[PDB]
């Protein structure tokens, strides 16, 4: 039943690491896992024979030879990796053909926002972890299923969003946005608000000037908002985030606070605020009186002096005038 150069056991076929450039066209036809691996396969190395595996579930094609989205899928494709390839084309066709499809995994991959059909992920609503990450993606597609649980754009070159993008997303729990060019004009003026189910938000590395407002304050946990721009935050940008458990805003160019900022913030256990030039003059007094009230099983980290040079490296919550 298995080839000459793949070895298989009880449904788990592993024809990986043996520098393949095409699928052996025999598999056995009871299955349940088909790795294929960090092989030389490419798009065309997919046989005519492949679509007719019926007890197929999860596929490993990752590190491979492929330019575009794979042809002559298997009818069950649960779990799907493509990942560390040179894939740029995904077409509605290559995507429909897989009428059943859990998660997909696109890693690596030289896919932009141009190169996805408008409307292409609409149909399979099967779809629940989506991995656009280290891609050349200029926006993220508005064509996408509800479905969608988790979601991940990291170390792309998106530096605007749509606003109907991601709205009807209402099972969104994860969305990661880091290493983009991302700027508070660019991000939606309204994206995050009818994002109830969300919990996590991840916005590393960007070029944002200023805290997003119009935040769900429902099932959000943890707000990234690290080595970025960030200036000045308006007093309701952290507001009805009641929820909120973790808040890093590590290496940003804040100076100030405005009075009753973290007052709306029950939940709040972790207050990671580092690397900023924080200045200690008289009109942000009312952080020293805040410190010793409630900040005990409550952890404020980073929050030192840099401006004047006199008090500079000392805690806010110790000094006194």
């Amino acid at each position: 039943s298995c080839p000459s150069v793949c070895r298989c056991d009880a449904g788990f076929i592993y024809c990986n690491d043996r520098s393949l450039t095409s699928i052996p066209v025999g598999i056995p036809e009871d299955a349940t896992t088909l790795y294929l691996q960090n092989n030389q396969i490419n798009n065309v190395g997919i046989p005519s024979d492949l679509k007719n595996l019926l007890k197929v579930q999860r596929i490993y094609l990752y590190h491979n030879s492929l330019d575009e989205f794979p042809t002559n899928l298997p009818k069950y494709v649960k779990e799907l990796h493509l990942q560390e390839n040179n894939i740029r084309t995904i077409t509605y066709d290559s995507l429909s053909k897989i009428p059943y499809l859990e998660e997909l995994h696109l890693d690596d991959n030289s896919v932009s926002a141009v190169s996805i059909e408008e409307g292409a992920f609409r149909d399979s609503n099967y779809l629940r972890l989506l991995f656009l990450s280290r891609n050349h993606l200029s926006t993220i597609p508005g064509g996408l299923p509800r479905t969608i649980e988790e979601l991940r754009l990291d170390d792309n070159r998106i530096s605007t969003i749509s606003s109907p993008s991601l709205h009807g997303l209402t099972s969104l729990k994860r969305l990661v946005l880091d290493g983009n060019l991302l700027n508070n004009h660019g991000l939606g003026d309204k994206v995050f608000f009818n994002l109830v189910n969300l919990t996590e938000l991840s916005l590393v590395r960007n070029s944002l000037t200023a805290a997003p407002v119009n935040l769900p304050g429902t099932s959000l946990r943890k707000l990234y908002l690290q080595d970025n721009h960030i200036n000045r935050v308006p007093p309701n940008a952290f507001s009805y985030l009641r929820q909120l458990y973790r808040l890093d805003m590590s290496n940003n160019n804040l100076s100030n606070l405005p009075q009753g900022i973290f007052d709306d913030l029950d939940n709040i256990t972790q207050l990671i605020l580092r690397n900023n030039p924080w200045y200690c003059g008289c009109k942000m007094k009312w952080v020293r009186d805040w410190l010793q009230s409630l900040p005990v099983k409550v952890n404020v980290r980073g929050l030192m002096c840099q401006a004047p040079e006199k008090v500079r490296g000392m805690a806010i919550k110790d000094l006194s005038a």
